[PDB]
């Protein structure tokens, strides 16, 4: 029984794909721990949550557009949730996502990808502290 | 331009249906302006909410229901988003309730009808006031 | 808590809208308790199910088209499942049915209207007994 | 059997709701008979439309809306066609039109309405020469 | 031309999902030729399908599940009805069980997967001789 | 950002798949640039449209099939459009075409597909300019 980190980013909102994304995991049958709505996630949070990135040449822009508009950050749970809801979520690239994926059915850039979720135990503890420091 | 207090009951939980309801609303074309998860509601928020059904007979089911799992309290606004949730939820009663609605397609109970929405302007002020203080 | 007969029509399985017709009535949460797939019904229990049309002017086309593909009989129970799932058919003719009922969205035709359903508590008892004996 | 206009207008598109629209038309069992892509039509062709509405007060703005993005024109054929898509589509104001409709699960303004249907046989007969001459 | 034997299994109906996989299929243009309704099969029916899985450690709980809740036999008819009705309900393993595919999609349980499909046409004669003896 | 080229088959029609078909690509995010509607395309038009088949044995059939009903030519425009929307139409056989596609999910005969989509540059600018002359 893991639980992993979830973000709804702000291409779902303006596209009005909020309910269709969670509606996927919902009906994968993943339960909801956790739930947050952020107006506009703190430039600071974001960058925390992609530390890992910051000195690729688009960790401005990527933050940028993570306040752009609202997030929703969600803690799902289930048995192996973490690398199950990843395979949902589908491939970064647009050329790699497949159909029947979240990112292969619905999104078509790279940083525009509708979804993040933790790729790992390790980052999804530490990710959940971010979004849920409680 | 209003702002509309939503629940989303234990029921939708239940039934896994979330997703579908918060859609019905999103397509609709309203946003969000807060979103809370509860686990489990406090006691005494659901007998507030509900403080005009106090008298009522089916007021200690009511509460116990709406415990009995988690639930979502959401604020819309939208354009007149009172009335018109209103009437994108149906009416309390399965037998009055209209196909296309949210209750008149999915609910079958008039105590387990997955969707609270305000009923009026007043109304709306004190909800929304007791879920997001 | 009633019990209802449904029939899934000919032109369900033409137009392959089989599931899209059980799903509707899946979703207002009531349960199937009998079930019998006929790949040809006999034009006997076409006859007597509509046997009250027996001299209406469409009777013979009706029958006609009722065994001129596979059909579907169902038992639905539910609470009130009679009115209730009357409600979400829709009316027979398509310029009266509702959207948001079964024919008023899928249906364009008085005739081929895709779905049957008892109309009574008495009828039900009747039609049940016919395709369930 | 009929034949009736339909206007995929500017706020479809700008919202994806192209297909979900013309969508529900299709399983109403209505065909296309005539369709034809506009990135941006003529500003003349609307305001010959919306001919009878020239001298209202939201005329500008409905055509300025018209034009400020890409619209299907479509002749749909079907028994009965005109009044039953006029069902289909909804009453023109968010706050009359009902759940199960096109605008009325779908739309959020009076003016930004999503979709145009003839109203009556003299009318699809003009707006049908109007885009397919 | 092809027969298949598709079974929708109890947690079909207990999660309202009877409708969902069915439409999967007839979407896809499979014909229905037979479908029976159980409001419970008989254990021996189940342990005759399973039978295969007998010295398996699952067996038990395997057959306990599948006498839990009503049960929909099905026979489809097609072309290669066989191999494509399997691509589409998918691995019986979530770690696996390509999204997409019914179990994919919907199912997240090893035991719990929503779907059988007869494997090939050995026992597609078998297993629709066993739920339609007839 | 590239242009393809578009044919919603007349099984299409047929099945009432259309708007199912077009609300798929419309989901992933790609912009009609044009649209045309046939009630039947000439024999000729198609001929050329499968120029490369002529020697092949199906391409008789291939014609009647496509001459058999209503047509839409779409162009779509986005990033990488001619191997997304080919990834999202999925494989030509039924036997290969995976779930979450359109073939893969809608199509049950290799012949009767749904959908072409150009597969190449080259052939982009080929088949946009055999129905989009102008
Ligand atoms: O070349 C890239 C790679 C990533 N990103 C953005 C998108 C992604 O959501 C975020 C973090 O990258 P990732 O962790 O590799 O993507 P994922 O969300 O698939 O883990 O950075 C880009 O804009 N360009
Ligand atoms: O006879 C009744 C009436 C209402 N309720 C419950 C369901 C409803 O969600 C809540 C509040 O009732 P309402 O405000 O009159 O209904 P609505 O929720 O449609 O406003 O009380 C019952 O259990 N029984
Ligand atoms: O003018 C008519 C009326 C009815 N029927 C057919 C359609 C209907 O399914 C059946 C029985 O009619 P009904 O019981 O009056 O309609 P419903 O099926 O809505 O109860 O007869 C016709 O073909 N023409
Ligand atoms: O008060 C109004 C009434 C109408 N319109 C626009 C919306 C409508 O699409 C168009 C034509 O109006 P109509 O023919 O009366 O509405 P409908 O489109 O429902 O026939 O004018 C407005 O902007 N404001
Ligand atoms: O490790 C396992 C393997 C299988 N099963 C159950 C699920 C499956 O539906 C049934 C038969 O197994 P299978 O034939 O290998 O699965 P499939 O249905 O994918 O053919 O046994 C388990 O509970 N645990
Ligand atoms: O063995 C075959 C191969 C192809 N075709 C038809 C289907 C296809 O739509 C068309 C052109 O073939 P293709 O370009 O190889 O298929 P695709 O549309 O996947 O590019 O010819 C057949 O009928 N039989
Ligand atoms: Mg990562
Ligand atoms: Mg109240
Ligand atoms: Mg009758
Ligand atoms: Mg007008
Ligand atoms: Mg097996
Ligand atoms: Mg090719």
């Amino acid at each position: 029984l893991q639980r992993t980190l979830v973000l709804i980013k702000p291409d779902a909102f303006e596209r009005s794909l909020v309910a269709e994304i969670m509606g996927r995991i919902e009906k994968k049958n993943f339960k909801i721990v956790s739930m947050k709505f952020w107006s506009k996630a703190p430039r600071n949070l974001i960058e925390q949550h992609y530390k890992e990135h910051s000195e690729q040449s688009y960790f401005n822009d990527l933050c940028d557009f993570m306040v752009s508009g609202p997030i929703i950050s969600i803690v799902y749970e289930g048995t192996d949730a973490i690398s199950k809801i990843r395979r949902l979520q589908g491939n970064t690239n647009p050329l790699a996502s497949a159909p029947g994926t979240i990112r292969g059915d619905l999104a078509n850039d790279i940083g525009e990808n509708l979804i993040h979720a933790s790729d790992s135990e390790d980052s999804a503890v530490d990710e959940i502290s971010i979004w849920f420091p409680e």
